[PDB]
Formats: structure tokens, sequence, C-alpha cells
């Protein structure tokens, strides 16, 4: 019989975990706790359950009250509101008449109170009612049959798993803290909750190592620690040179600037929690020993390529102006037939004039044709699963272990600074041929707990718990990011501060971004975009998990709105090729007939259906996770030609180039490019993963037809209007034959070029005829052929290929 856990969530409270209930007393209830540092005894003053109340007035009252319907445990509209633990009330004016109500908990009726429904007569003229609803005993009383009955405040004879405990006093958060009840085995209190409060928030700008020639100043953040030490190596795996005690300072924190030239040492925190000391590496290490044995002190400037300082961005006005292209470092040039002498390397996409089979361009020169506007890249913050010293094991990096150090795999040698450098240098190519570089980033969790940097330094704090005092899985992946905790989040804002100033990146795709919370992605947003307004940010609004954090944080789809932020939009994806759980299910692309409603959405920028603006939706029909388009088309349309497959492909393409929002495509599927089948493959390796260059060459038409699409969108500003209003403006949808999407964009629409441009959808395996507006209709686009030259007049209707995407312009 134990507490089986306890939280110090406040500076004078406690959450303890019982592992079997108890009845509660008066006061402290059997609950002592005691200062196993000092000795000294700490008084319970208030011992509470922690378990929530749902109760929930019903009957024939709830309309008088606000609610839509009468007899609705479900409606919160007459919630009972905490007056104190063991008292919920709710008041309300009832006009005259009969009336019966019970309060009904937990919004259903399998528990509702009292036995029997219960009768209130209020007189003439109204009046206002008070329901009362006591925990301990169950008891419902009106203040109309019962006008003064006495109400408790205690808590005593509440049954309960999970108690709240007042103190006397606040305990030292660095500090053996203990509690126990009566027959119940005593358990250590784990800060947790408390460190949120203002006296253990750091606020400067110095956390990690800062280094000049003459000194280097340390800073960690470590409130419960009762000693931190700095561990100094003037060797990779030699034995530690200089131990040095570091100072207690602002906001648990602790300091020391040591005098000399550490450039190139390594170094570590020693750090001392209660019962047990470890080692950790400082979170804002900027470089590491090779596998992050330590951290690495260097000097940042020495690391600049030639020519860093002539960098400029590629951030676009709005996000509708980029088209994103998604690519892992290693897949774009480790095959043999890549042209790319750096191969599997960041190096490889400093290479010009790279070909080829068939002399098809590759690398560099083959984004340039393709004219994609942004490179995302999966994940180059260094992660867990390959080790630096095989560096040619294959893995996606979704688990992250240093977040301020490029991954050392995609360097040429692990070893110092050049995987800075060399990063520096692909982001530096990049930007030289107007293309920009989006991070895919992993900030919702870490490689693991425990063992990590972040559970060494400040156990627990940088996760998520429940009450039990287990880990939540939000993630997935067994553990979740806790940035409702101020300095877990400072942390990410810290992050994404230094990878835009250090290394000059254009935006970030946060996985499972649903995670970090709207209240983090606001401010992530108003920091970035105070440096520059066009830095680009997006994210999965989903979650791996079931997530501690509460559903009104997670910012799953809508809940962006208006806070310059973007959510892949898995509506108009599902639309296009069938929900993502049927691998045989055909979509609108492929042959399913009831998707029109959905496609129609999509092309308006999403503002009908979760976006207050275009910018807020990333449209897409797939990426990294799943199926490449070529396999899933081959999944669900086994019986149809090569031919017609391709044309498919190509279509569920052009909806995404063609509307409103952001359009985002997959590396590789201008290649049709193949995985054999596999549809989840992190750990996969190359002949599934590569880039397979000889796939350009034998699909160069798909190619050619993707770079003619891009092109078309680049170069005409009406398909990506900015705003809702816009949108309303100058989009209209024709009328058109079953199953086909027909749109106008009008008014030269956000200043194109082209007065009224037409585009029509026809994913029916015949032709199909439309009507067109007054006047001569230049066509622009027709079968294979997209472009700006004219493909001949038509006059009152024309005639769309089966399987094809029509435009026209006047």
């Amino acid at each position: 019989p134990s507490v089986s856990n306890a939280y110090l969530d406040d500076e004078k409270t406690v959450l303890a975990k019982l592992s079997m209930p108890m009845t509660l007393a008066d006061a402290a209830s059997g609950f002592t706790v005691i200062d196993k540092t000092t000795g000294e005894k700490i008084p319970v003053t208030s011992a509470v359950s922690a378990n929530p109340v749902t109760a929930v007035l019903v009957g024939d009252l709830q309309q008088a009250l606000g609610a839509a319907n009468n007899w609705s445990p479900d409606d919160d509209h007459t919630l009972l509101k905490k007056i104190n633990p063991n008292l919920y009330q709710l008041s309300g004016t009832l006009p005259a008449g009969t009336y019966q109500y019970k309060i009904a908990l937990d919004h259903s009726w399998n528990t509702s109170y009292p036995g029997n429904n219960v009768s209130l007569t209020v007189p003439e003229g109204g009046e206002k009612v008070t329901f009362t609803y006591i925990p301990s005993t169950n008891q419902v009383f009106d203040s109309v049959n019962h006008p003064n009955q006495a109400f408790p405040t205690s808590s005593a004879g509440v049954q309960t798993n999970l108690v709240q405990l007042t103190l006397a006093s606040a305990p030292d958060v660095t500090h053996n803290l203990d509690v126990a009840a009566d027959g119940y085995k005593a358990h250590n209190i784990l800060p947790r909750n408390v460190l949120n409060l203002p006296r253990y928030d750091y606020s400067g700008n110095d956390l990690g190592n800062v280094y000049s020639k003459d000194a280097t100043s340390f800073r960690v953040w470590a409130p419960t620690a009762s000693n931190v030490q700095l561990l100094l190596y003037n060797s990779e795996k030699g034995s530690i040179t200089k131990q040095l005690e570091m100072q207690k300072s602002d906001n648990g924190t602790w300091k020391l600037q040591v005098s000399g030239n550490l450039e190139n040492w390594y170094y570590l925190y020693q750090v001392t929690v209660n019962g047990t000391t470890q080692t950790a590496v400082d979170p804002y290490a900027r470089a590491i020993s090779v596998n992050a044995t330590r951290g690495m002190i260097v000097d940042l400037k020495a690391t600049d390529p030639a020519g860093w300082q002539g960098d400029h961005e590629q951030t676009p006005a709005n996000p509708v102006d980029e088209v994103i292209y998604e690519a892992h470092v290693r897949d774009f040039s480790i095959d043999a037939n890549s042209g790319m002498k750096n191969k599997g390397k960041y190096l490889a996409f400093t290479e010009h004039g790279t070909k080829g089979p068939d002399h098809v361009k590759t690398g560099i020169d083959s984004l340039k044709e393709l004219g994609i506007t942004t490179v995302q890249l999966q994940p180059v913050e260094e992660f867990n699963s390959i080790d630096e010293t095989q560096p040619d094991t294959y893995n996606w990096g979704y688990d992250p272990r240093n977040y301020n150090v490029p991954e050392g795999a995609y360097a040429t040698t692990p070893e110092g600074t050049a995987r800075i450098t060399e990063l520096k240098q692909l982001i530096q190519s990049l930007h030289q041929q107007r293309i920009g570089v989006n991070m895919d980033v992993v900030y919702n969790h870490t490689f693991d707990v425990m063992v990590s940097d972040f559970d060494k330094i400040v156990p627990q704090y940088y996760y998520r718990t429940d009450s039990n005092g287990n880990y939540t899985n939000g993630s997935g992946c067994g553990n979740e990011f806790a940035t409702e905790h101020p300095m877990a989040q400072k942390f990410v804002l810290d992050s994404v501060n230094y990878w835009v100033n250090e290394y000059h990146v254009d935006g970030f795709r946060f996985d499972l971004m649903a995670l970090l919370g709207k209240d983090t992605m606001a401010k992530i947003s108003n920091e970035l975009h105070a440096i520059n307004p066009g830095i680009v940010l997006y994210g999965e609004p989903w979650t791996g998990g079931t997530s501690g954090l509460s559903s009104d944080q997670l910012v799953t789809k809508g809940q962006q709105k208006g806070l310059g932020i973007g959510v892949f939009n898995d509506n108009i994806r599902n639309g296009l090729d069938g929900n993502v759980f049927d691998k045989t299910a055909q979509g609108f692309a492929t042959g399913d007939p009831n998707q029109v409603d959905v496609i129609k959405n999509g092309v308006i920028g999403s503002i009908q259906d979760f976006t207050s603006a275009p910018s807020e939706t990333i449209n897409y029909v797939t990426s990294h996770d799943n199926m490449t388009l070529w396999d899933k088309i081959l999944a669900s349309n086994p019986s149809d030609t090569e031919a017609d497959r391709i044309k498919m492909d190509e279509l569920a393409h052009a909806v995404v180039f063609t509307s409103q929002g952001v359009p985002f495509m997959q590396g590789g599927e201008e290649m049709l490019r193949t995985k054999g089948g596999n549809d989840n493959s992190y750990n996969a390796g190359d002949s599934v993963n590569q880039f397979d260059w000889s796939r350009k060459a034998q699909f160069k038409d798909v190619f050619d037809y993707f770079s003619s699409m891009i092109h078309l969108r680049n170069q005409h500003p009406a398909f990506r209007m900015t705003t809702a209003d816009q949108i309303k403006q100058n989009l209209t949808f024709l009328e058109s034959p079953t199953n086909t999407v027909a749109f106008e964009l009008k008014n030269y629409a956000n200043h194109d070029t082209w007065k009224n441009i037409i585009v029509m959808y026809n994913p029916n395996k015949t032709s199909q005829t439309l009507n067109l507006p007054s006047g001569d209709w230049t066509i622009v686009g027709l079968g294979d052929q997209i472009g700006e030259k004219s493909l001949g007049h038509v006059m009152g209707n024309v005639q769309v290929p089966a399987i094809s995407t029509l435009i026209l312009k006047q």
C-alpha cells in the first residue's frame, strides 16, 4: 500500500496518487510532508480530491436557462461551477411555473442524482434559483425547496485515489521532499508545475556557451539541482581536463565564466539532483563530439563559408507564393546514377552541371528546371538513430537528440564544424538559385526519455506527464515535449531563432504541430515574423497518439486561423486520391465520383472549410509518409493502363498546382518515384527511398508536365490570391458536366496579366464539354501541353480530353 507518485505543482500544492482509494477526513486527512534534507516537517493544511467533477443540471428547465434542449446531460450551458472542492453550484433566473430536474454526471445518464426527478415550483413573477451538488454525499439541493440549507467547506467523505494537498509553507525545490499518509508507504515529491512560477523563469538570451577569444561563459537552467559542475575536455575522447564548480544564478540557472581560449574544447554539465549525479550535453550546444558524447565549443564566425555575407534570404511576400518540394538529404543524391559526387551529403546540393542517365539534369540544376521555389528538407537537426561512425545507415530522422546541431551523417565528416559549414553551403547554394530552405523540425518529442539531456538536467519537466506520473504519448513515440512549461517553450523559441539567425533558413515545417499548442505557435510566428515577415511556417494539424495537452490548445485544422501559420490539408489529399486508411480507395483524380464538393473547397484555398486566409492551407496529395503517388495509384487502379495512370498522377498534382493556397509536393513525384509499395519507409534504405534519376529520363514527359504547371503558377498571380475577400471577389465556379470541376479567375485577379483564366479538371475516361462565357478564348493548357502560348482559339464551347486539365485565358 503506497503513495505511488507525487508532484509539487505549485509553491504550496502537492498532487499525490495512491495505490488504492481512501475516504478523506478533516484538514490534513492523515497526510504528512517532510523535507528530508533539513529534517523539517511541513504541515499539510488541506487535503481534497483532485478528480474533476462534471455535474450538469438537467430537466425541463434547461431551455429556460439558455440550453438548446431539455433533458440533455452533455449541454455545458448548465454545467455547475466549482465554489470549493466539495461544493458545486449554478444560479439562473427562471420564469414562473412547475419544473423537474436532476444532476447528471460526466455528460451521460449513467449516473444522475438524486434517486428521482426533483419537483420545483417557481412563484409568481419568477425567481433566481441556486442549484447545488455536493460531491462527498451526492446530495442535490435547490434554493427554493431548501432556502438556507447549510453547505460544507470540508472534503471529508469524498473517496479518491488522487489527492491535492495544500502546504503551510513552500518547500525548497532543490531538497529531498517526501509525502506519506497513514497506512500508505511514503514517496518522493518531484517538482513539476511549481517550476512554471516566475521565480524559476529565466529570460536571458545566453543559455548555452558564449565563446570569445578571451573567455567562454556557460549558463544552464537547473532549478532543482543541488550542484552543477562544468566538465572541460581538451580532447574528443580523453579523460576530464578540468572540473569546475558553477555558480547558482538567476531563476534556477547556474553560470560560469572560464578565462582563456576554449575554441575546439569539449564539455559536459555534471548535475546533482536530490539523490543522484549524471552528466549531460548542453541542450544549447552548437557542435558536438562524434555521436554527441560531449558538447563542443566553437567559433561560429570561422564556420561561415566564403561569400556568406552576400547571402540573400528567399522569403516571398506571402506563403501562397511558395511551391514547396520535400526532399531527404540522403535520398536526393545517394544513387550511383545521380551525377553528384558528394553522394548522400549536404554538399551534393552545391554541385552545378550534374547529369544523370540520358543526359538529364540532376541535382540543383533539376530543381531549377522544375521551377519549385522552396526545398523542405527532412530533419537535419541531429538525431539519435544513426551512429556517426557508420554514417550510411538509413533514417528519416524523426528521433531528435541535439536540436541546435546539424546531422553529422550528411557531412563529409562528423568531426568538428564541417557539418556547420557544409549545411550553410547547401543553403547558400539554393539561395543563389532563388530557392528557399524550410526545415522539417521535430520539437514535439525527443528520441527517448530518462537518458535524454533534458531528463538528466531537469527530471521530467521538459515532457508531459499525467497524474499517475507517467509520460504521455502525444507523439506516438513514447513522449511529448511540454511547451506549456515556460522554459521548455523558451527552448523551442530560442532554437528556431538560432536556426534562422545562424543558418539563414527561410521557414519551418513542424512535425505533429498540433502537439506544440496554439499559444506556442502564435509566439513562434510572432517572433520569427518580427525578424522577417516573409518567413513561412506550417505543420501537421494532428497528433501521433493521445496527448496530455488539452484539446482547446491542440493545433488541429481551424485552430491556425489568424496565427500566420499553415496546416497540411488532409481534406484535399483524401479528396484527390482516397482515404489514407484504404490502400485501394480511389479519389477525384482516380475514379471516385463523390469528391466534387471536397475539391471545390480545396480550390478556394479552404476559406469555407477551415482557413481564414489561403496562406493557412498547405495543399498536397503525397508526402514522405505513406505511399508515393505512383505506388498509391498502382494499388487503387491496378487494372488501368500505364498511360492512364500517368494522366491520373498528373491530374492530382494539377489540382494542387492550380488551387488557391500553398502547393506542396513530395520530391520525386515529377519522375514517378517508387518505393516498391512501401507505405512507411523511415528506415527502409536507399533501394526503397533514393532518387533514382533514371526515372527522370524514363518519364521526362511527366517531368516536363509538372514543370510546365509549376511555371504557369509562378507566372500567374491569379492562382495565388492572398485573402479570402479576393477569392470571393474573383473566383467563380462554372456549370460543368457530372464529376468535373470548372472555375474562372476574373478581373486580372491579384494583378495577373490575363483578364480571365478558366481551369477545368476532367477525371473521367471520356472527353467532356464546357460551355464558355462570351468572347474569344485562347487555349493554353490542353491534354499533355501546358504553357503560355496559344494552342488555338475557341468560342462558346470547348472539349476537354479524358483524364486531363483544360486551361483557357482571355
